[PDB]
């Protein structure tokens, strides 16, 4: 016929995501108004739970939601090759969207597009300029030695230097910082070779990154309470003024600028991960990695509703509102930058544009079992439960096991 009901899986569940959810609901309402009979049932799920358990299990059963928050790289590759992702090339051409995205490479398998980035990301250090000034730092550190000097000065003032919430199942929050440490010590191509068999987690330059990560914790630069706080609590420690910096993705800018929760809005700056002097200088972790994918097991009315949702979500107006009102870097070209953008906003753009290149997050490049093994391992590493050497050996074992199976 007919009238259809589609499940829309999203991860915009936290109070710091109210903006993003409201924009999604606004898009949904517009789609329902122009497609009679089409109804969307929003299913909000925690980020780790959707990506690593719920959607993973649904896809193993071959029964994903019709619409779901999806990650580029390994996740998209697995579900595309299992045949559970709608190919989007023809929809994009029909909607005149074929040429409008900055980068679809993470969502592309054998030339076919299997999901659409909602936004871009970078990762970097948010920092409190007043807490820095209290400790004698007057500039954001550009180099690693400038960075450790800042950490020393902060610790000497009994200021918690680096907030980080890596407890419970939020090991990925530690991996954001690890992520960029081992690209800085080993270079961006090192993480590309793990899945290829051409580099190893045990390579000395990679191990060096994890040595430095542990040392940040041992010296008290990473919050001693890192394993006692969930991701969002680590975030809150920074934006309530209780620690001097925070390594996080640009989706976090909203939380940090939130009027009701942030005490630091007049005193926040940003700097890229500092230069160590190897193959990763002046690079930035970033890309277009996260957005919506669609089930391939659709009847014609489902396909019509899915096309209309894509039409109404991936539009310059919706992208510009996410940028101006939720600080989410556009995934589409041609989005004008809003008026009176906060200093923080100006700093993150300068950080992105002046980078010589971006490198993706490692979880775009390695299988899910490898990712979750690292998550568990860095929590151990920061808890006195694992040495840097034992971590890299553990990682290369699961890497070999993943490469052999695939
Ligand atoms: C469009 C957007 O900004 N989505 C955000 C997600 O990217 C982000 O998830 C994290 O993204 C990183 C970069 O792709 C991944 O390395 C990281 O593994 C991933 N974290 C998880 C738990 O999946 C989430 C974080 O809550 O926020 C989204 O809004």
């Amino acid at each position: 016929g007919d009238s259809v009901s589609l499940t829309l899986r999203h991860i915009n569940v936290r109070d710091t995501a109210k903006n993003t959810l409201a924009l999604l609901e606004k898009v949904v309402k517009k789609t329902e108004a122009e497609v009679p009979g089409a109804t969307f049932k929003l299913d909000g799920v925690e980020d780790t739970v959707n990506r690593d358990v719920k959607l993973k299990a649904e896809m193993a059963a071959g029964k994903p939601p019709q619409i779901f928050n999806l990650f580029g790289g390994a996740d998209t590759q697995n579900y595309a090759k299992a045949g559970h992702l709608l190919p989007l090339n023809d929809i994009l051409k029909e909607l005149g969207l074929e040429d409008k995205f900055f980068e679809l490479r993470e969502f592309t398998v054998d030339g076919k597009i299997y999901g659409l980035p909602e936004a871009g990301f970078v990762e970097g250090f948010y920092y409190n300029t007043k807490l820095f000034a209290d400790a004698g730092i007057t500039s954001a550190p550009k180099t690693w030695d400038e960075f450790t000097k800042a950490l020393e000065a902060l610790k000497a003032k009994n200021i918690t230097p680096i907030a980080l919430g890596g407890g419970s199942g939020d090991g990925w929050a530690i991996n954001m910082l690890a992520n960029s440490l081992f690209v800085a010590t080993a270079g961006p191509e090192a993480q590309e070779g793990f899945a290829k068999g051409t580099t190893k987690w045990t390579d000395p330059a990679v191990l060096d990154g994890f040595k430095r990560l542990k040392d940040l914790k041992d010296k008290g630069y990473i919050d001693p309470n890192v394993l006692g706080l969930k991701y969002s609590e680590g975030q809150a420690k920074f934006y309530t003024g209780q620690a001097a910096m925070l390594f996080d993705g640009s989706w976090a800018t909203s939380a940090i600028l939130d009027k009701d929760k942030s005490t630091v809005k007049d005193n926040v700056g940003y700097f890229r991960f500092p230069n160590i002097g190897g193959k990763g200088d002046n690079l930035i972790n970033g890309g277009w990695s996260n957005g919506y994918g669609f089930s391939s097991h659709l009847n014609d009315a489902e396909k019509k509703a899915v096309k209309a949702f894509i039409k109404n979500f991936y539009t310059l107006e919706i992208q510009g509102e996410a940028l101006g009102r939720d600080n989410r870097v556009p995934s589409m070209k041609g989005v004008p930058t809003p008026a009176e953008a906060a200093p923080l906003t100006k700093a993150i753009g300068e950080a992105q544009a002046s980078a010589k290149a971006a490198f993706p997050a490692f979880d775009a490049l390695v299988q899910p079992k490898v990712k979750v093994t690292l998550e568990q391992s860095v929590q151990e590493l920061l808890g006195g439960q694992l040495t840097p050497e034992k971590l890299v050996e553990k990682m290369q074992k699961v890497q070999d096991e993943a490469n052999a199976g695939k």
